[PDB]
């Protein structure tokens, strides 16, 4: 059929077009307008950025502590389908560790060799890589994950609303959101979702061909990547035209599953206890240096280590959130708005951290003891680092093929996820749309992650994500008063 | 016509008048005097000083998040007289700030030259400038400030006592206020707030002193600093007698439009980027070193740095605080405890903050670029800093112009309000006294600010406040556990 | 063997049998012992640092979270039970069941040897000072009264609201119910009274250790081993002897004498000493060990691996933990009517600002002295750290009346450490509260003696920190699973009342 919004998906449609067809016809002169672009944005906007992801980590934590608290998402009588350690395990499925695969080691050596400020001694750059990698990684992505989820599943459970960001400013726009006013805002949340969902795929599809390469010394040529993309995105849409649920719905718990195993086996391989140590002292520094860390803006030096780290985390997160909170708000009905913002918040921030030690502060262990081949693996590139860090471990190749493996199955279900999510997003069927919708979307993230990878590769992908998550950041913090008022009115309209 | 209250308004002129004579007809002596004094007291209590601050800002926040922050200032009929948004505006004190004006760029300039504690980079200099500025200037003046208008506006509205200073014992000293022992608390809050307002006008009058100077070469004398004083005094007089809003009051939000219009224009004009991003880091590494630099008390270097800036600014906002609290309460009323302890709190110290980084951390710029002669021009005198600052925009005559009349009209409009609220202490019932008392207070304020002036300057406005603000802290944290007692009683009254 | 027997098999037979079988140990293995016992302190410290902060800290978040929760009006004993003292007088009173034994030695030695031997890199002497003072505030500030907190509040809301006996089996009634009657209760009575035991003899090693020190430096005695056990004999002597002619209140007495001493000897300390740099060290000290509390509390030295948290941070959590029973036995004796907020603030708060201000007041005036350029100090700590407080007293006047006064005071500290522990144990071995005969808590008396000499004898200081942490890594277990239990009753009396 043609289930279709016809003002977000045409104007989405041909957005995506006209930015393929300057890319592509374009060879040159976007290789010198995009990085400009993405320059000047980080430059005069880190300043907001910090502020929008501090207030919407802030607003979370006093939703979670406030009147508000006590209000349970569903309704009153609403009951959760799951349990407390199932949710949070569910929690930490959301979250699309793609990127954490990417970046576990990377930050941390690349922050160990170049680091966000001046330090004395290789313990201190360790420490500040591993704090810095926590505030990436911590509270302040996860915060703005809940937020938004908080936001969606409100209104999409306690007012029936659909789950999509033009309703999620209903208190304080009414029923003007039907036109040009909660258009656009879709549009921009499509865009955004769009946009994450593709550098995801990049990072993914760089990651492997770089473990393919490391491992057997192939030539991965970018028309091979590609064709990469191409089969992927074409096996996952096979389980679309066919079998609907299965096996992708079981992917996402032997996801878990096998990052579990990876995880408790480079824990067990390595320097465990000190990477024990390291996780406490660890998250208790994060903590203890939050405030410092968290509105650090590299003002007085003026290094522009923001522009490629800080600022380009934030706005990856902000734009990524119309898709994790999106997951986050659909399996979170019958819990409380407190109990919902702290399963968000803590347990999966803790496990983030607890992935992050485990792999990057077992990296700073092997670089402190005088082994720098890893230092200089990332220099050479950033996409080989894990497989670099493997070397140190028995059953190298073993485990470097169980990790492109879990790459590939990440990548295969953050596509079909935010196929949906963008399909449910553009159309507003909310699930009534067909099924060549969701695969045309899939193969829109395909080949717009092909084309960023061609025209720049990481670059492309953090400057779009950059250009695109700004305007959202405004929007986020709009949607947030937004959110904050209709809490206000539920329970002005319950409690009688 | 001579309404007063005897045993208040005669002791504080005898005193006023005692330490003026002292003054005159001593003039090395008290030079020698004052410094050791001063010195002394700042030594020997600045832990104290410290202590006080931090627990009075600490009972803020507390009784604005404990069970009393329900209660409503004038009883539970409400209705403000202004909006939260307007009420956020009218919260500047008494005014945007003389101090502010005069230690907007001296203060931070002088703590990146001349370092609280020892750093190894210039980065680190003018951080900790940044935070120490932000320690002097943000959340504890503030504080301050809003325990002394809660304990003012819940005394003189829920309660019907006039707003002075001895009924906030009422809890614990019960009845027992009315003589000898009220008496010593109205005159030590009388003479606290004179030498507050007599700090500032003289930091009024030796920056605009300075500004002339600066702009023209005239070459102002200490005759000319006190004709200065007796014009301004004399205009304030002429604005009394005829209804007022000539005149006063009408230099609001006229003074404050003027100021976030001078403000605006820095912000511009200056780097605007760096600014931002000052604001928000140096905020963020004011709220993260919070406890670091309220509890510091320099003990192991022992530079004696708290003696000039830290202990000083403690004891001049402990001084200065009946002076804001009297129209931090007026104001003020059918406001919660929990949501005025906050609109005093967080709004103006937050402003307070973005024009010190508008202005200091421009500066710090500026110096970090390679420019130092403003280094250079406030180690030879503060006072022309700001002027000095200037020289690097675009229409410099026309901004030191608009600062100096900006001085001014908070000259005015401060000597008003503080002769205003003097009159009131030693009269009472808050009618009374004729118009005459009042202009005798503004007299008295600019002949007190001028005998400073002429003994040292700077340093003597630093030693009157100090040595007039340690038995006021003292006062202030009784006055604190006494407004908790109340609260606590009203709150079980209401039953 | 008779009616002259009330203790509760096999807690006495377990609890006498593992102390006898360390004892022929240590007496018959010399070199055995002596190579074994550093070796298990060091791999017990090296493998579980980062567990003893993590249940310290979490103890201590637990009880913060007790204190502001909605169990923080819960009152022990009952909401019509009132205090049966003052807010003040109790406060005070909750500055005790320490003993001061650790705080009159560490007093001096703590920051000096903190001054010489730092925690982590420092560039300056001032910074090394700082560092110091902000460590010695962590080792002796709120977490030793957050555990002492949460395990007073455990015995009291179960030996008060519950009726229950005041033993640590019963602290689990709300996970296993009625299991616990053998095998389950049984090991845990175990492990509270064998951690109990060697908690006080730490202590009381510690006592003699300085005591020995002092004599040594006033009069230039030659205090033999053999002396130092006659000592300890004399002691567990003259105060049974005090306990088999009823004298109940001649130890709270002199308990009373003990803290009014304490606070004379603190007071003179302070007024003679830098009284100004007293009093801004400790305003200065307090707010900068509040605002690094997370970094130096989750601090595990993960990147330079020194080791210096086996010797400092690690045993002093392991002595926290495996003292914390006897603490907490009567931190709830004398906290009946009392809120949860309540007890929880006035154990945390004031107890350890007095201590903080002890701390201050020795420790400070040491490192003022020290950074005048008087490094004596330094070399009489490097060369033995039980003689430091007396090289202390060497700059103030009256020295040797000051020095009298300091063993005097710790010898009645060791008093009183002596009765009061063999109360505690006494209660929990034989379960009855305060119904054995009096030779009972005579023999523990005894026993605790006896372990004290036996590791004064096997290694000194050493073995005594080799004790207390081997016998408090498994406690730090207990307690953790003992605070969750204690959340459960709290959670079920809140559910069983408002009816």
């Amino acid at each position: 059929n043609l289930v279709i919004n016809p003002p977000v998906f045409i104007t989405s449609i041909l957005l995506i077009v006209a930015l393929i067809l300057t890319c592509v016809l374009f060879p040159e002169k976007v290789g010198v307008w995009f990085p400009a672009a993405q320059l000047a944005v980080t430059s005069n906007f880190g300043w907001f950025f910090v502020v929008t992801v501090n207030v919407i980590l802030i607003f979370a934590i006093y939703l979670a502590f406030s009147k508000f608290g006590r209000i349970r998402l569903g309704g009153d009588d609403a009951e959760p389908e799951f349990t407390k350690a199932s949710w949070f395990a569910m929690l930490f499925s959301t979250g699309m560790g793609i990127g954490i695969m990417f970046f576990s080691i990377a930050e941390p050596v690349s922050h160990f060799f170049n680091t966000p400020r001046p330090v004395d001694t290789d313990i201190e750059a360790a420490v500040q890589a591993m704090q810095f990698t926590s505030l990436h990684w911590g509270l302040h992505a996860w915060g703005i994950y809940a937020m938004v989820g908080l936001a969606l599943a409100f209104f999409g459970f306690n007012r029936k609303l659909p789950m999509t960001f033009r309703s999620l400013f209903y208190p304080f726009w009414g029923e003007r959101i039907h036109g040009w006013w909660g258009h656009i805002i879709d549009i921009l949340s499509a865009l955004a979702t769009v946009f994450g969902l593709s550098t995801s795929l990049g990072l993914g599809v760089i990651q492997i061909t770089a473990g393919l390469e490391y491992l057997y010394g192939w030539e991965i040529s970018p028309m091979m990547q590609a064709g990469i993309i191409l089969f992927v995105i074409g096996i996952a849409t096979i389980s679309v035209f066919s079998g609907l649920d299965k096996g992708v719905k079981i992917l996402s718990n032997a996801n878990m599953y096998i990052a579990a195993s990876f995880m408790l086996l480079i824990f067990i391989l390595g320097p465990t206890l000190f990477i024990m140590k390291g996780y406490v002292e660890n998250t208790g520094a994060y903590l203890a240096n939050f405030i410092d860390i968290s509105t650090w803006n590299d003002t007085y030096l003026g290094s522009g280590w923001q522009n490629v780290w800080t600022i380009f985390y934030w706005a990856w997160w902000i734009a990524w959130s119309p898709f994790v909170g999106s997951f986050i708000a659909r399996i979170s009905k019958g819990r409380t708005v407190k109990e919902f913002v702290l399963g968000v918040l803590i347990v999966p921030g803790l496990i983030t951290l607890l992935w992050m030690n485990v792999f990057g502060g077992s990296a700073l262990h092997t670089i402190l003891s005088g082994d720098v081949t890893m230092i200089a693996a990332v220099k050479a590139d950033v996409s080989t680092a894990l497989f670099v860090f493997l070397e140190n471990f028995p059953f190298t190749k073993f485990l470097s093929i169980v990790a492109i493996i879990l790459i590939f199955s990440f990548f295969i279900t953050s596509s079909d996820s935010g196929s949906l999510v963008v399909d449910n997003i553009t159309s507003g069927s909310n699930g009534e749309s067909p099924v060549w919708q969701r695969v045309f979307w899939s193969f829109a993230q395909g080949i717009i992650a092909i084309v960023l990878l061609w025209g720049g590769g990481l670059d492309a992908l953090q400057t779009a994500v950059i250009i695109t998550g700004l305007p959202f950041a405004v929007i986020l913090l709009v949607m947030c008063y937004s959110l904050q008022k209709g809490l206000k009115e539920e329970l002005a309209k319950s409690s009688k």
